[PDB]
C-alpha cells in the first residue's frame, strides 16, 4: 500500500456509525403479518438457545423505535447500520408484500433522515423466511432468485432514501454455524458438497441483489465477511507475508469461516483453487457465467472484526497468552486485529473497507448510582480504533467503523447472556441507559477521533 | 374377531414372496442416467455408515437381474416385492422420464412375468431423489405433486403387468430415523411440527398416488406400516385390551414410530385426537379436505414385523427375559408379535393385512462344507408362520407372505452387516448361495404352510 | 454496624497461588496430575508456577499491609509439608508457611488458615484417597502436624473448604481432581471418611493453645422473592433440602452432620452395594464442637412460596464465569445458616469473576466487582442489623489466580497478575475495599 | 497331528458362571459394585446370580465328563477366599474350590486355574488397587493361599488372564469395572504393578510342589497377506508394535516384560508427571521363569506387505459379538508368539459369540460355532505341522454366562443356559467338540 502518513488521521467525511440486526432487536416476531423466520422456529426448539431464550420481543425496538433514534441523535452517531426483516416485508419470501412491514421500515428511515443520520441498509443478516426453508432454503437452485425478488422490493421502497446497502452479513456464520456446525438456524451439520452448494446460491444471489440495487437511485454496495485477521509475529517482510497467506488460506477440510473462499468470489470472479479439483458426490457445477455474476462491481467490502489470532514466523497459531484479556463472551482482545485485517483485505483486492462491526460482550449491570459503567468496552473501543487510525495512515482506505451494538440484543445461541451495546438494555422495562462506552463514542466522532 | 377355524390354514391363493428394496440391492447407483438420491450423498458421508459401507454396488442386482429371476423360480416363490428407484427412472425427480430406467423394470417384471411371479411393486423404499431433497423434500408443501407425478410415471409404464402396488414402505422409519433421531438419510433432527409436517405431506402424497394407481388397470393398493406388536401378559380379555390399548397409544412426544399415527389417517380419515390441539411455531394446517385426500380407498395393510414388545396387564412394557433368544442386529425374537400384531391391526381397521416383511439378521457364513447353513433363520420363520397360520385361524385375512430378504443386502446404516436374506451374498465375487432357509421356504411353499 | 472486631480479611489457596510445585521436598498432590491431564484444563493451564507466591512472599504480604486487611485466609500444601501425605515432615514446607506466618504477625494481620484446599498429596490418592478406611487418620496426622507446628502464632483454622465441590467435581461429576464419575453408595463414602477426618482434626486442633475451628461449605442460598413470611419458610425448606439423587452440592448434607450430629432423613433409606456403615460412634465423633461456619457465597437462587426455584431473569447480571450476581444471597446464606445451627458466621468467601486487563493508562479499572463488593456487603451489613452473629468477611481473593478446571481464564483478584512478569498491580476494588476496611464499612 | 499328552479343555471365569455373589463370607469384588452402577451393563445385567455354577458344580462337572474334555480352566474368586483380599481366610470359600478340584480328580480332569480373572477384592479397590505400591504384595499374599490350598492337586496356574483388557477396559477406556479413564502415567504404574504381582506370584507357586505356570494374554493376531517371507516380517513387526499412544491392548507392551525382561523401549523415556521408576531389579522380578504363554484369540487382523492394517472385508462373517471370523488367527498368533518368545503355547481362550436358542426340537443347534471351531483348529494343526509347540487349547466357554459389559446378551458356550431355570442343554457343538477331543482331532 502507499502510506498516507499519521498526521490526517481519519477522513472528513469518514461514517462513524453503530449496528443491529433485525432479529436481534425488533421483536414484534408474530405481529403485523409478519411471516416466520427461520429464528422464530429454530428458537422455540428446546435447547438450542441459552436458557431457550428467543427473539420474539428482543428489545421491542419494533414498538420503541422513536426511543432509539433519539440515542442515536443524542450520541450524534454519523450512520445507522440495520438489516431488514425478509419476512416482515415478504411474509411467505417472495410474492405479496406486507405493507405494515414496509412501513416500520419507512418510518426507521424517515426518522433517520429527520436527524440526519445516513442509513447503511442489510438485506440479509440471517432471518431467512420460514416458507424458503421449507422449498430448501439456501440447498433450492431457485435460492439466487428468491433473493433478487426481496432485493427488488428493498430498492422499490426504500431506493429513495437509502444509498448504502449490505446484500450479505457474514455467510462464514450462516452458512457454518447454520449449516455445518448447525448451533444456528436452521441447525443442520451437512456434507462438504452441500456447504458448497450454499455457499454457491448465497454468492449468486448476491450477483442477482447487486443487479437489482443498481436500478434506479445511484447507490454504494457491499459485502460483509466476519474476518478474524492473522498477526504477524513481528515486521519482518517474511513474517507479514507468512500471515497474509495463512489469512488468505483455505482448503475441503476449512474454508467456510475463512475470507478467501467468499472474497475471491465476490471480488475476483473465481473461488479458491482447491474448489476447482473437489469430486464429492453432489458437487454443483460452477460455471464462468456463474462466477460473471457473482462477481458484479461493489463499492466496499465489510468487515466484522472482534478479535484475530497471532501466528509464529510461519503462519502456525500460537497459542493464547496465559490469561490474555478477553470478553464476557470468552474471545481474547487483540488490538492488532483492527489494523492487519484491513491492511491485508486492502492489499488483496483494493476495494475500499468499512468495519461494518466491532465491539465487546462485557458483564455490564446497573451500578448503585444508576448508570452502566463499562470501562473495559471504553477500553477495547480505544485500543482497536488506534490500530483503524494507524492502518488508514499506512494507506487502507476505510470510509467507516460501525460499533457492534446500539443495544443490548438477543445474541443468536448465547441468547440475552451477552450484552454487545453501547446502550444497557433492563428486558422487565425495556429501560435503555447509555453506559459510559455511548458517552466515550460521542466524543471520539465529535473530534472525529483526532485525540485517541 | 370372527374366528375362520383352522381347517383351511393359509388360504389357496396365498402369495408366498420374498422382498427387496432398490437401494439395498441393485448398485448402478451413478449408471445409466440415473440421479442421485438421498442414500447415495448420505451414505458417502463420514461416520454415517457402519465401516462407511454404501449401495454403490450392494448386490449389482442391475447386472445380475437374471440370476435372482432364477433363483426366485429355483425356490418358487409366488410373488417378488421389489422397489422402484423413483431417482433411476426420474433423475430430477419430476419431469423427463429415463427410458433406461424404466427398461431395467420393464425386463424385471417381463422376467417375473415369464416366470408366473407375481410382481409387488412398492414404489417409496426411502431413496429419495436428490434434486428434491435439493427443493426441500417432504417438507416442500410440493412434495405430494411430486410424488403423484412418480405414481402416474409408474402406472402409465407398468400398469399393464403389475397389479399390486404398495405407495411407501415404513413412513415410521423414514420419517422417524431420517428426520427424528438423524440416523437414516437425510440425517435431520427436526422439531415436533415439521415430522407432522413431514408426515401430512407423506400422507397426502399417497392419496394423490391411489388416484394415479387407479386410473387405468385393476389393481390392488397398499400401504406398509413398521409394527412392534403389543404381546399381552395373558390371554385374559383385560389383559388382550390393555395391549390393544398400548399398541394403538400415540402422544405429541411419542408418535412418528406408532401404528395409530399412520394408519388412522389412511384407513380412518382422521389423526390420532392429540394433533387437533397442537399448537407448535409452524405446524402445518390440517383440513378436512386433506384428510379426505389421505384416506382414498386401499385394498390392504402392509405390515413389517421382526418383533414386538411384551407388555404387562396395565399395557406397560416389560424388560426383556435375561438372554432372551435375539438376532445378529440385536433385536429379540418374540414369535407371537406374528399372531398379535395381523390381529390387533385386523381389529381396528377390518381390512386384508399382507406381511410385507419378516426376517432375522444371522452371522451367516460359507462353512467349510461350501453351504450356507441358518437353523436360526429357519427356527425363526417356523415359529413366527405358525403364529401367523393361528391369526388366520382366528379370523385376520392375510393375503400373503414376504421374507425379507430375498439377498443378503445393505442394511442402510448397518451397512453389509446385517445378513437378512434366504439367499446368502458374497460382496467379493458376487456369488449367490441360496441358505438352507431358502430351501425350508421352498418347502413351505409346495406345501401351503399345511405341514409348519 | 459491623463489630470493632470485625474480620476484613481476603482469601486464597495454595494450589491457586504458589507455583513452586517440584521443589523443596514437596510431594506430588492431585491437581500436579490431573492439570498435566491433556484437555483437564481450559488451554492445558496448570498451577506449575501460578502466581509464584513461594517465590514473592514479601510482595504479597506487603499488598495485605498496604491494603490494611486484618486477616489473611490462606490454605497449607499438605503435599509441601508431608510430601507421601504421612510420615516425614519437611521442614523446608514449614518454613515457607512459619515465614508467611511471621510475615503476617509483623503486620498486625490474624492468619486463617484452611488446612484442606483440595490438593490431596498423590501419594494418598494412590492409596485410595478418600475411599480408604485410613484416610480420616491421614488427615488427622496432618492436622496434629499443623497444631505442633503453628498453634503458637494460629488461632483460626478451617478444616475443609468446601466438600460440596472437591467432593462432587472430584469424584461425582469428574470435573476436578482427581476426575472420577462414582456411585451414589462410594460419594456417601468419600463424604463420611471426610466428615470422620474432619471431627479427628477438630480434636487435634484443641490439643494445647485455644483457637477457633471452622468449617467452610459452597453455599448457593436460596432468596425468598418477597418479605413475606411464607416465601421466607418456602426458601428456607429449599436452602436445607437434599435427595439421593441430588445431595452433594448442598448445605444440610455437610452442615447437619458436623452441627448436628445426623444426616438427612433419606440417607437411612440408601441400601445399595457397598454404602457404608454409618454408626453412633461416627456421629459423634463428626459432630464435634466447632466455633464458626464458614459459607463460601458467590450468588444465591430466587424462591418464593407459589413458584418454588425461579428461572433467572433474562440479561440478569453476570459475572465474567457465568454466575448470576444476587445480592440478597449475602443476606439470607448468613441468616438461614444463622438460624438452623445457631453458630457465628464467616463469610470464608465472596468475590467476582471479571474480565480484566490493564487499560491504556496501565491501571485496572474493575468497577463491576467494585458494585459486586458494595452490593453485597449493604446485605452483609444488614443481616448483622438484623440480629446475625458475622464474625468476618474474605474478599476471594487476594490475586488473580489459577481458577481450577478454567486455568487463568477467571480472574477474582483485588490484585491483578500479569502472568508474563508476574507484575501485581492493585485494581481500583482493592482500594475501594481499602477504604471500606478504614471505615469498618460504617459508609458503605 | 496334536501331540498325545494335547491338553483339550474348555474355560471359565469365577465372576461370569458363579453366582452366590453375597453369601458364605465371599467379599465384594469391583464387578458386584461396578455391574450395580446404572448404565455400565446391557439392560443392568449383574452377576449375582449368573450361571448359579456355585450351587450346581455336580451338573457341570458331569457335562465335562460327558463331553469327555481332559482339562477344565478356571479361575478362583480373591474375595471368595479373602474377603478384604489381604489377611484371614475363608474356609467356606476354600471348600468350594476343593470340592471342584476333588471333583475334577476323580473325573480324571487336569486342573488349569487362573488366580486373577478380572474380579479385584473390593476392599483392595478402595484403597486404591493397582495404583497401590503394595498392590503386588496383596497378589503375592493371595498366591501363597492358593498354592498352600491347592499346590497338593492343581499343577498347572495362570497368574492374570488379559491384562490388556482388565487394564485397557478397566482403567483406560473404563467400559470394564472399576470404570476408569486414567492418565498414560497411571496406566503404566497399574501395568507395572501387575507385572511385579505376577514375578511375587510366580516365586509363591514355585514354593513347593512342581508344577506348569503361564501368563495370558489377549492377542490379535496379524495376519500376513500371503506366505511371502516380506509379508509374513511385516505382520510380525506390527503385532509386535506398541507406542506410548496405543500399548495397553498389545501384547509386546506386557510380554516383553514377562519373557524378555524389558519393556518396549519407548516406556523408559516418557517423563509424564507421576510415572512410575522402572528399576533393572523390577524386571528381574518381572521375569521370572514361566513354563507356557497363554494366548486368548477370538480373531486377528489381515496386513497389507508393508504391515499396515487393513480394512475388515465387506460382509466378512463375524460373531453375534460383532467380531470378525479370521481363522488364520489361529496359526499366526501361535507361530509369532513362538518365535518371539520361544516359550510352549497353550490356547487358553478361543470360542465365539452365537445368537443361540432353544430351536422347536428342543435342542441347541450352532453350526456357526462348528465351522468357527473347525476351522480355526484346522488353523491351529496346520501350527503344530510347522512346528509350533502347542500344549493345549480350551474353548471358550464351557457355558453361556455373562459376558462383562454385554451382560447375557452374548452367549459363548458349548452348553446352552436357560437363565429362568438354569437348565443347561449341550450345544451341537458341545458333541462335535466330544468326537473332536476323543479322535485327538485327526479327523479335522
Amino acid at each position: 500500500l502507499v502510506p498516507r502518513g499519521s498526521h490526517m488521521g481519519f477522513p472528513k467525511d469518514f461514517l462513524w456509525g453503530t449496528a443491529t440486526a433485525s432479529y436481534q432487536i425488533e421483536g414484534a416476531a408474530f405481529e403485523d403479518g409478519k411471516g416466520l423466520n427461520i429464528w422464530d422456529v429454530f428458537s422455540h426448539q428446546e435447547g438450542k438457545i441459552f436458557e431457550n431464550h428467543n427473539g420474539d420481543v428482543a428489545c421491542d425496538h419494533y414498538n420503541r423505535l422513536e426511543e432509539d433514534l433519539d440515542i442515536l441523535s443524542k450520541l450524534g452517531v454519523k450512520s445507522y447500520r440495520f438489516s431488514v426483516s425478509w419476512s416482515r416485508v415478504l411474509p411467505a419470501g417472495i410474492g405479496q408484500v406486507n405493507h405494515k412491514g414496509i412501513a416500520f421500515y419507512q418510518m426507521l428511515i424517515s426518522g433517520l433522515r429527520e436527524r440526519g443520520i445516513i442509513p447503511c441498509m442489510t438485506l440479509y443478516h440471517w432471518d431467512l423466511p420460514y416458507a424458503l426453508h421449507l422449498k430448501g432454503g439456501w440447498l433450492n437452485d431457485d435460492s439466487p432468485n428468491w433473493f433478487a425478488e426481496y432485493a427488488k422490493v428493498i430498492k422499490t421502497y426504500f431506493g429513495k432514501e437509502v444509498s448504502y446497502f449490505i446484500t450479505f452479513n457474514e455467510p462464514q456464520v450462516f452458512v457454518g454455524c447454520g449449516y455445518l456446525s448447525g448451533n444456528h438456524a436452521p441447525g443442520y451439520q451437512l456434507p462438504k458438497a452441500e456447504i458448497v452448494r450454499i455457499a454457491h446460491n448465497v454468492l449468486k444471489a448476491h450477483g442477482l441483489a447487486v443487479k437489482e440495487l443498481r436500478k434506479g437511485e445511484p447507490c454504494k454496495i457491499g459485502f460483509t465477511g466476519a474476518s478474524c485477521p492473522c498477526i504477524p509475529a513481528s515486521d519482518r517482510k517474511e513474517d507479514i507475508e507468512a500471515a497474509y497467506n495463512q489469512y488468505f488460506s483455505s482448503n475441503s477440510n476449512e474454508f467456510v469461516f475463512t475470507d478467501a473462499f467468499w472474497f475471491d468470489p465476490v471480488l475476483k470472479g473465481r473461488y479458491p483453487k482447491w474448489v476447482t479439483y473437489i469430486n464429492n458426490v453432489s458437487m454443483p457445477i460452477i460455471t464462468k457465467e456463474d462466477m460473471e455474476l457473482i462477481s458484479q462491481p461493489i463499492d466496499f467490502v465489510g468487515l466484522n472484526i472482534y478479535n484475530g489470532k497471532y501466528v509464529n514466523e510461519d503462519g502456525g497459531i500460537l497459542q493464547k497468552k496465559q490469561g490474555v484479556p478477553r470478553t464476557a463472551i470468552g474471545w481474547p482482545i487483540t488490538q492488532e486485529a483492527l489494523y492487519w485485517g484491513p491492511r491485508f483485505t486492502s492489499e488483496r483486492y483494493h476495494k475500499p473497507i468499512m468495519i461494518t462491526g466491532n465491539g465487546m460482550s462485557c458483564h455490564d449491570c446497573i451500578s448503585l448510582d444508576g448508570k452502566v459503567h463499562d470501562e473495559n468496552r471504553i477500553d477495547y473501543m480505544h485500543r482497536y480504533l488506534l490500530q483503524l487510525k494507524k492502518a488508514i495512515a499506512d494507506g487502507v482506505d476505510v470510509e467507516g467503523y460501525y460499533a457492534w451494538s446500539l443495544l443490548d440484543n438477543f445474541e443468536w445461541a448465547n441468547g440475552y447472556n451477552d450484552r454487545f451495546g453501547i446502550t444497557y438494555v433492563d428486558y422487565e422495562t425495556q429501560q435503555r441507559i447509555i453506559k459510559d462506552s455511548g458517552f466515550f463514542y460521542q466524543q471520539i466522532i465529535e473530534t472525529n477521533g483526532d485525540l485517541l
